[PDB]
């Protein structure tokens, strides 16, 4: 009964080092930074306490997107080295998603892909929605998707930019970070994957595999609506973009898309399972972003247990589908 | 045998269309040489396609085709008879009266609402309507329109967008409007229109047609609006308020759990005492003050909507006549057969009986 967490983050000491040369951004305001973000000891302590055996860690947002094109490749190389080295400290319990210097020229990005492919304990790539600066449906980004897919690396798509702040209205500050995090993040994810599907990225790179943060954002709920809008669209019909042999979003959700379990609900989880299948769901925690305010921070976490109990509500404890989502799927797909 | 009710179905009265035919700014209706039917242009996402069509008469046709079905009450009844729909609760479609000048808004709103009442009178027992409010006008002019539609025959609720008076739905100046509507026992039908700022769809948005604004922008707009209402405490401040949400609440049934998790873990909210132990959760609101329409186009969506609000709070809709190829009305009826089952009490409830009870359709 191996338990694997595929949605878990760290800010390495080398990453925090360069964060304190900037007074622009990254930064009462914002989040408070603790040892849980930086200390690998605190990570393994969290894993032991919460019954987690193997973690596929990844750098948290904003990654390297804010960096200048000249410094970004060098910084990405150093941070990815740290990740590989951190994984070697606890062999068999730690793997990682590498981050790419997407603010650098395409050549440097493709060179990074070749390097991280040959880094120990690396099993994939984490990337945001901005791409090279014009989203994931940017034609210049196709050779990047092709290189990542050929390298046998899983793409972990993660939000950061959310939606433009105006949408939340002039009272947004009164609700804390609830609106950007609860809505902005999953909506950003959905738009990005929709733009990918509409541009035909999945068709052009059919070996590409995609893991989606927060159960696809809202994708499992909006998939049917997206399909209906596609088949009825006059512009797409006239231009011959909708033939009979066209791969529907449901087919892509079951052939090329994986979903995480960080949805905090059995309602949402049931929708995601019915979208991709119980074999294509993977348990996550989003550690260390949601710590208890009243309860002890060094003990068990509320965010991790809510996602765990939802699985038991969805597929039942003891069954093959439960052991798969909780870890055995990640072991299978990410070669652990 | 059980009565079928369509609660999501639209009309533009002829006078409303004529008003749009002479607009040079969105919303508008424009006739093109290469098309028989005029073009309906309602959205900010259509702005670029419009300007390109005016400069070059060879470019793709902007907006959507304006069929006769939008203004035809006869074609509405024909559609109902063909699909076995006994009752339609009709509503003015977006953008309603939002774009009207503050001075002329209440007068036009009063006239159009009276037309809708007269339309329903042509087919007694088969047509009811949601009214629209002159929300660009001062609050007292809005209030005056509420007590007017309160007295109108066959009026069963209010349809409104997400902009409110201009500051959204969490604007405290809008609270008395929610109160008045709730005190009048009128169901509020929240409906999308504004979507999301066009930049989120990227520089290739034109290549995808209407898919992204309609399939994503609309439901996301709805979700942000309701979340803003909820976070502001609108459901606590107006306890008798009942809300019908278009397209199964947008994304709300899927995101509800995430919203809840973010609230309890929000440091700023907990410290300011905005998260008490006796607070009404989003789950509670979804079962007490929120109804959802059954226009989701999937069994996955509908099942999630049923789990969130309950079968007694789901209501069948078609979005007639925004579906030109009649098949989406059959597709949305088909999902009910798989989710709860054909012939059951739950199906009969979703398909019409819930609407009969909640809207007092007699
Ligand atoms: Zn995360
Ligand atoms: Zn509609």
């Amino acid at each position: 009964p191996v338990v694997v967490d595929i949605h878990t983050h760290m800010y390495p000491p080398s990453y925090i080092a360069m964060l304190e040369k900037r007074q622009t951004i990254p930064l009462l305001p914002g989040r408070p930074l603790s040892t849980h973000f930086a200390s690998l000891a605190q990570k393994m302590h969290f894993m032991d306490t919460n019954g987690i055996r193997v973690s596929v860690i990844s750098l948290a947002n904003p990654w390297f997107d804010f960096l200048a094109p000249d410094e970004a490749p060098g910084i990405a190389d150093a941070v990815n080295a740290e990740f590989s080295d951190m994984c070697a400290q606890h062999v068999g319990r730690l793997f990682f998603f590498a981050a790419l210097p997407l603010s650098a020229p395409v050549d440097a990005v493709k060179a990074s892909i070749e390097r991280v492919k040959n880094l120990k304990y690396c099993r994939g790539i984490i990337l945001g929605t901005s791409g090279l600066g014009k989203g994931l449906d940017d034609p210049h980004l196709l050779p990047v998707f092709e290189a990542v897919a050929d390298a046998k690396l899983l793409v972990f798509l993660h939000p950061h930019y959310g939606l433009p702040n105006e949408v939340y209205g002039p009272r947004s500050e009164e609700y804390g970070h609830v609106l950007p995090l609860a809505l902005g993040f999953p909506m950003e994810t959905t738009i990005a994957v929709a733009r990918m599907y509409m541009a035909g990225v999945f068709d052009h790179v059919r070996n590409l595999q995609m893991l989606l943060a927060h159960s696809g954002g809202t994708l499992p709920f909006l998939a049917g609506r997206i399909e209906s809008c596609i088949v009825h669209d006059g512009h797409l019909v006239k231009t011959g973009k909708v033939p009979k042999d066209r791969r529907t979003i449901w087919t892509v959700l079951k052939e090329q898309i994986y979903l995480d379990a960080v949805i905090y609900s059995e309602v949402g989880l049931q929708a995601a399972i019915a979208s991709s299948g119980a074999d294509r769901l993977m348990f996550g925690t989003n550690h260390p972003f949601f710590p208890p305010i009243e309860e002890d921070v060094q003990g068990p976490w509320d965010s991790s247990r809510l996602n765990a109990q939802a699985v038991i509500k969805a597929v039942g404890e003891g069954s093959s589908d439960a052991a798969a989502v909780m870890g055995l799927n990640a072991v299978r797909v990410l070669s652990l």
